């Protein structure tokens, strides 16, 4: 029993880790990747998704769609201070690029080349998956949720058959890029607000509440080397670029690894605390847009929030993650 | 002859506008996309097709069914002007039963209408925009959700699009809300996106103009004069449609004679010489609790043309154009 | 029966006309004038109120208070493009200033001099009037409504005993200084919003809907001369130059041929309400809009509890009744000023 | 000795703060103004007077009754932390019966309390502000409506006022709303006006600090040690007051030991050396639907000082100061 899903993301060094976990995890069957604006322009995140796939020798298997370039009703805002100009700083990609297979999505779409990629391309693919699902189709979202909101404006009747597992928000701690809000929400608050009203089964699987406790320590670096060096002398430099920037910008000693925890939730939900509640997304605030405001501490519930991993959860997460990195090294 | 597309929410005004645009020799209608507004987008789709079939063009013009709701707000129907169907006042059962297949299904390679999707029109419009020598012309007389959706998908096309709209109020107050007009206030974010996109945008027919363009009794008799001799049934249909539209406008707004809004937009593309025009910066209120959709002007760089008035002669030129088309349709429908 | 009232205003050429009508009307008994920010700084509108009174030989009778210098939660915004730098352009005030009596308000307050004037001075005065009223005490407001809002934050229990007659807003036509809103509301929308929630009996007596139809035409000019020239040629010169300064600016900025005279219509409503159409309704004041703050939004195009009366039109006859009242007062002032 | 005024909404914390400020030798309290918040301003007035009478000062310190509602919003009481009276946990009937006349009535020339008006304190404060060598010190631990009202009346006095406040949350989340603290969110426009006015404004005691300042068991025993030998009844009263405050904080927010918020503000004026401090630009959310009153910082010109933490030693210094005052009050009550 393996779970069909799609990934929506903005790679992004976290997003790269998340793609590795999701694609190589036996529990998941990734149907496609759609990229979004966020960290970088959606053209760069598209490229970075493909690079990730090619590195792990899957760029010829998984279709990658290039989604929307800006939020519904706001201006784009890149995050180059964590991720670099390319969106995946710290490595030379020139080889990975030159040896890059054709994107399977072009075949699904019947396109000659990438210049024909359009933001809504993924719609028909996802609609087939949603139709085929016995209960609900699973999306893992770890960037802005513009793409999914765009989709549900086009296919509103599909909302009730979609389950979203997201890295988004902050509830019991403060924000990152703004005082009380998290990057993914605040770049398109209207998107998430639309989704939470749509009838989607929505889980905040990995808010900052969890992910700020999931740090790439030196012990984690040595366990990666232990699992990968014997098979394949990139991943380290990538997590180190991500380390230098998080120290530079936020004064974290060890950087949090956000997005994979979302994928981990779909793989292994038993390791997560969960509560149902009503989440309001601030869209009107001048300085607080994207705040995730909850009734927990009487509007109906519209979401599940995971505030903490059960003890054991951190180790379960790293075990899962080191294993996948091991398998990729073998290949 | 000017290639264009129509975006609309029929709607009795929108029906009049489709007739003018399709039969005007100056225009070449490439497609019709329908939007939410007056009614659900499924009803406005149906009503667009009905209009086309009545005027014997439902087999020529492709009709797309666009988005069912605004970008970030709830839908709000206008059944108190237009009825439950969106085109009250007539029995459509014949026009429906004798309805040709929609040419859009052929372009799209679809078996049937149940496969129509809101973004279907995108690729069609992109080809038109690419082919245009200067800019491609869209006439918009409903919510501008569809065009905003399009420009989120094809942002680089904005600079090659020219929009001619029935929207807004500038120097007079609103209709459905105190200071705002229906088409803007149902999706203010849409129009706001458009005005920021680089589109060449013209407020061709705000309430400022259209409230002076009334279906009087004189207008009704000139319609009969131009149509009865060729097609009594068409006369019956068009008159009952404008009368339903009359009763409701009296009921809801206390107008003696109802304004005919949407055709004026098409008239602008046909015959711009009859319109006053000024360039300015338009801000759309999106934050106001009671004033969202207000068109606020500096009368900040210019982002729009506003037409505040017809030149003297303009009203007669408009009605002549409109009566002529109704005459031509009567000839085709026959006796 | 003569009606006790207070004036709140920002003179301002209209406000000057309104003070003349109110002070000399036999139907009204003006207890005080409080000035507010708006047209000019509140210190200038204070001065201009006093000047008006001194011109009409009443600066020693009517106390003038100097109210709040800025809105509750927004920045001040002067209107010098209609009114000039002084707030009362078009005449030389240097004589009227030199011969200026002590302000009776200083006596009520027990103040040595004007340097002690404070925005909330008028509060205790108004509270006594409100307490003494049999039904409600009448305020005529023709500037920002900051002062009254400030008062009701201090004396909230007095709201139910206050009746306000205002020159404010636009309902069935568009605005002046912003597309859909009128100056007096948009300079302090929160103030009016507080008032409409407070329990005050509030009347929009003179929106732009009415006042844009109340123009200083040539016929009006000749009737002023007829009523004033025989008694006081200089007063004729002064009042005309004042309405002419107001004419040049309104033509310059808004392309009016003949300028509207706004604020006196509010006072006229208290004098003679029979000349006004009136309807009760719910008015929402836009406070959140970026470009539309101060809009007066109602149900009134179409066919929440009522919180206001709106006067959309004068009854036919109303314009002439207004000018008769106004020219009579200008006549009486001419008699008193003399040659 | 530092001349100051207290603005507050007692409130159990506010009561503790009044005790510290009035009995601290470093401070000279000129007056107390009460505000809406925890309870109606009439109740917080009463509670301020009660506090003063308990500590035998109700005949010395004038108490003004300020504004009953925010500038542009509806009042919102906090009876779930503080009770119906605003000072639950004890019987005040004796303290009330034996209550001296309010010195403010004498300053104002008023027959009785029914004549108290929200703006009464204005002229008093203006004299203090004028007399100050540099700036006059206000300690604010409720809504800041009164001070905002004052600065609308006396805008030129802003540059001569220094405010030390218990307000806000910066690096942690809020209490009564997800990302905002009670005192700010009940009148965000007030604080926003103040930060634009030219006031020297210090967030001396945000939740960042006060959530680390808990009434533990050790603190309870030090209170008994300092007070029981002089005044058993005062011991009973102060303990029941902190216990009422304990039960409610556990009930509502699941705190083991309740934070004591407002005195930390007064402590800052007494002893600023124990506080970390940084200058920054604070924006107050006024437009947000669910986030009004958020203190958003650039951590635009600086408009405030923020104290994010006590220096190590600071907690003990605070409690020493606080236990000492409670000791001295016990001596006087007997
Ligand atoms: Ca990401
Ligand atoms: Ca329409
Ligand atoms: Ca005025
Ligand atoms: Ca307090």
């Amino acid at each position: 029993m393996s779970i069909k899903c799609a990934l929506d993301c903005d790679p992004g060094h976290d997003d790269l880790a998340m793609i590795m976990l999701a694609v190589y995890s036996p529990k998941l069957d990734v149907q496609y990747i759609s990229t979004t604006h966020g960290n970088q322009t959606v053209n760069k995140t598209y490229q970075n998704a493909r690079r990730t796939l090619n590195l792990i020798k899957r760029a010829d298997k998984i279709p990658v769609y290039r989604g929307y370039s800006k939020p519904l009703t706001r201006e784009s805002v890149a995050c180059p201070e964590i991720h670099g100009e390319s969106g995946l700083g710290g490595v030379d990609w020139s080889e990975i690029d030159r040896t890059m297979p054709r994107n399977p999505a072009l075949d699904i779409l019947g396109y000659k080349d990438e210049s024909e990629l359009r933001p809504d391309d993924f719609f028909k693919h996802l609609h087939r998956l949603v139709s085929a699902a016995e209960d609900k189709f699973d999306i893992i979202s770890t960037g802005s949720e513009t793409n999914i909101a765009q989709y549900l404006l086009a296919y509103p009747e599909d909302a009730k058959k979609i389950r979203m597992t997201t890295m988004a928000g902050n509830f019991m701690i403060v924000g990152n890029i703004m005082p009380f809000a998290e990057f993914n929400v605040l770049i398109d608050p209207e998107a998430i607000s639309n989704i939470l009203q749509s009838g989607v089964d929505y889980t905040f699987a990995a808010p900052l509440d969890i992910t700020h406790t999931v740090l790439v320590t030196e012990k984690v670096i040595n366990d990666i080397k232990a699992a990968t060096e014997p098979y394949s002398p990139m991943i380290i430099k990538l997590l180190f670029f991500f380390k230098d920037t998080y120290r530079d910008v936020f004064g974290f000693i060890d950087p949090p690894l956000h997005d994979p925890v979302a994928a981990f939730h779909l793989i292994a939900p038993e390791w997560f605390e969960h509560v149902r509640c009503h989440v309001d997304i601030e869209t009107k605030g001048e300085y607080t847009y994207g705040c995730c405001c909850t009734n927990l501490i009487v509007k109906p519930d519209n979401a599940t929030v995971c505030l903490k991993l059960k003890e054991g959860g951190h180790d379960a997460f790293w075990n899962q993650m080191i294993t996948v990195w091991g398998e990729i090294a073998k290949e």
